[PDB]
């Protein structure tokens, strides 16, 4: 079996992508040349290294998410940064081909449609040779103000999606509220309330093909499974297994044992996806173990499973997630 | 066995009329009507219906019992609103109290709304706890109901109210109420990220340093915290924070307000014994059976009875350490010999 890790993104980049951004917005406020050996270096001494210290062969790759920040920012400044956050991210590909493959970040900016992420989407899977994107709920940056997932000012976006039979993954940015951290709790609050916005409506009737993953292990969601399926029944809704769970997903980014065992326990395992998010929001190694907090296939492997379930969770559900891998891999005879 | 999370919230059908009248006088500019004449057995009727019902059959001996949180609406509107609906509220507690002393004891909400300083709720807290004798209250952190506007819980717009709890040597709750935010569902989503904000603002500062015996019970078993314990400690590092054993769990609490075994088996399994408080909010977020058990979600009970655990571990998690985090309840308690 193959280890695909699905949850990943370009952390540690040349500085001159982040030295453009700023002028950028500097530039709003009144692109750089990059060479390959500098992602080569950049991708080599991290990236690359850990996921050959850590035992898996493939990461789904996208731009640093707290630095899409949409809500910069408008349409005139989130194309051009997502064109670029993209064509880096093609490029490690490119360089890399047997070991990443890309997601992209959308354009979205607080004030405009999904045009020209239905663009950008189009360009990355078409042209590009991607496989899915990430999809920012709250281009706002904080404080909730979009509509939820089931409004459909979302739709012609997922039409696209199911047009491109590309996955999303839920995915918030930076935040511009002061009473919000992002990794710490803005990420963790859009898991959930991307999940709960879904169990309110029933938006997969109408798209039944569409697929989302919840990253870290779905927020708040399956420690409160119980909560969940008793809020099925308080909204007269359909329960969760049929009116979500044939199109929703989560990684296995969630950082210890205790955590890992109770996902694995309370969902189903076509569900559960292998993901680290290394390089990212917890770098650093846990005084409990003496092993890195984000070596995530530990906690997989120390599962009390069967071969069956760990082939699920390591390749099987992320190739059925994402139909253009899957492809990708048996033109390789994989 | 004390339920240290309940709400009052199948009520007198009087009071939620008047608060509609309440809200539809304040929006045409008009005076409030007269608040209605509640009886006490209409209080009694609703206490034995419902939560005494209850707590009878699953075995608890008294619940720490606040006004429905949902419907606070601090959002709703200005002062002119928010204090008169917090004092009404607060009063039918003090009420249900007097009528069933033994079994029922008085956290309040405070009038807090948007626009407004903690001035207001300051003196509701004194109210309450000095001639109403409650034993703590429910803080709101984004009166503003969806949006998460206002400051984190380490900034100085707290600090006056920080030093009257200190002063009455009474906890909080964290809490917020129903959400105008439609992309945010109160119980299921606004409820859950607002533990979990709440827990992260206090990772990010050190505010026990400056009342190193304030206390918080986040709600819900924490949230997505204990959940997400390796990131949060791990998240420490990051900050160059000190460890959270130190900087937070001598002065946040959980309640064991999960609604399933296996979430109880990680709460119990990752945060330290001292900092787990029986609660259930029962009559409230979820009312049901769990079709998989053939038992009501919210019977927590049956969940820490579950558990492999000593019998000091269970005597701390349905007693002791709850009469910690509330001393006036603990010593109304020794006073009667118990
Ligand atoms: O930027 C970081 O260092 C952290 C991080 O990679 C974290 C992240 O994307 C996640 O927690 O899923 C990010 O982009 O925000
Ligand atoms: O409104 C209700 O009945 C639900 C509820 O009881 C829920 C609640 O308070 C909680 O889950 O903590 C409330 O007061 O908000
Ligand atoms: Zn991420
Ligand atoms: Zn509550």
């Amino acid at each position: 079996m193959m280890i695909i890790d699905c949850h990943g993104h370009y952390t540690v980049l040349p500085k001159a992508h982040d030295e453009w951004r700023e002028q950028q917005k500097a530039a709003f406020k009144a692109y750089p040349e990059i060479s390959d050996d500098e992602i080569r270096e950049t991708i080599e001494a991290n990236q690359l290294r850990l996921i050959k210290e850590r035992g898996a062969d493939m990461t789904i790759f996208s731009p640093r998410a707290s630095a899409m920040a949409p809500h910069v920012g408008d349409q005139s400044v989130a194309v051009p940064w997502a064109q670029a956050c993209n064509n880096l991210i093609a490029r490690v590909v490119d360089l890399f081909p047997e070991t990443f493959a890309g997601v992209c970040m959308l354009p979205q900016s607080p004030e405009a449609d999904m045009t020209s992420s239905i663009a950008e989407l189009e360009r990355c899977v078409n042209e590009l040779g991607f496989i899915g994107c990430n999809l920012n709920p709250d281009p706002g940056g904080g404080h909730f103000k979009h509509p939820p997932l089931t409004d459909r000012f979302w739709y012609p976006f997922y039409e696209k999606m199911v047009e491109l039979d590309v996955p999303a993954m839920i995915h918030v940015s930076g935040s511009c509220n002061p009473a919000m951290h992002a990794t710490g709790a803005y990420y963790l609050a859009a898991d959930t309330i991307a999940f709960m916005q879904l169990l309110q409506g029933n938006l997969f009737a109408d798209f039944p093909t569409l697929r989302f993953i919840i990253p870290h292990g779905g927020g708040a969601v399956p420690y409160h499974w119980g909560r969940f399926r008793g809020l099925a029944d308080m909204l007269k809704q359909p329960s969760l297994d049929t009116l979500l769970m044939n199109n929703v997903f989560f990684d296995t980014c969630v950082y210890h044992q205790p955590g890992i065992n109770l996902l694995a326990d309370v969902i189903d395992n076509k569900n559960i996806l292998f993901g680290s998010e290394m390089v990212g929001a917890v770098r650093g190694i846990d005084p409990t173990t003496g092993h890195y907090f984000d070596d995530t296939k530990r906690y997989i492997d120390a599962l009390d499973i069967s071969d069956q379930e760990r082939h699920a969770i390591f390749e099987g559900n992320t190739r059925r997630v994402f139909p253009r891998l899957d492809a990708k891999l048996k033109a390789r005879g994989l």
